[PDB]
């Protein structure tokens, strides 16, 4: 198991413009094209991000591109924050690809707020940073991947995904 795989199960590949769980355009593996609500703006920005007229379609290879080039993004992101590379830094290999999918799915800023539970994951305090992920709006939006990812980081395995 590595990060993409993992990543893959939480997002799963659409090839044509779709709304998120949030309602948001999207395409591909996760790749969030526009929060604005016009279609025209997510074609738009499909284009632009692929280097030609889409007309709200990509190919696997175009989807696994944009996953790419993300996850890349997402990692430098990390490495970027102060408030974030010291985490990131003192944790495991396993524990790392968790870091890694919650800033891809909420971003360096939504993240930002979890300041009480990166303390904890900073301190190794496993089951409470654990209990401290839970109480949230990502857990209770969306809790099935919320539960694989907290496991992951309490456990330090990829048993949540197999
Ligand atoms: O979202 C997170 C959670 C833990 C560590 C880092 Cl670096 C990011
Ligand atoms: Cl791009
Ligand atoms: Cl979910």
């Amino acid at each position: 198991m590595n990060i993409f795989e993992m990543l893959r199960i939480d997002e799963g590949l659409r090839l044509k413009i779709y709304k998120d769980t949030e309602g948001y355009y999207t395409i591909g593996i996760g790749h969030l094209l526009t929060k604005s609500p016009s279609l025209n703006a997510a074609k738009s920005e499909l284009d632009k991000a692929i280097g030609r007229n889409c007309n709200g379609v990509i190919t696997k290879d175009e989807a696994e591109k944009l996953f790419n080039q993300d996850v890349d993004a997402a990692v430098r992101g990390i490495l970027r924050n102060a408030k974030l590379k010291p985490v990131y830094d003192s944790l495991d290999a396993v524990r790392r690809c968790a870091a890694i999918n919650q800033v891809f799915q909420m971003g360096e800023t939504g993240v930002a707020g979890f300041t009480n539970s990166l303390r904890m994951l900073q301190q190794k305090r496993w089951d409470e940073a654990a209990v401290n992920l839970a109480k949230s709006r990502w857990y209770n939006q969306t809790p099935n991947r919320a539960k694989r990812v907290i496991t992951t980081f309490r456990t330090g395995t990829w048993d949540a995904y197999k």
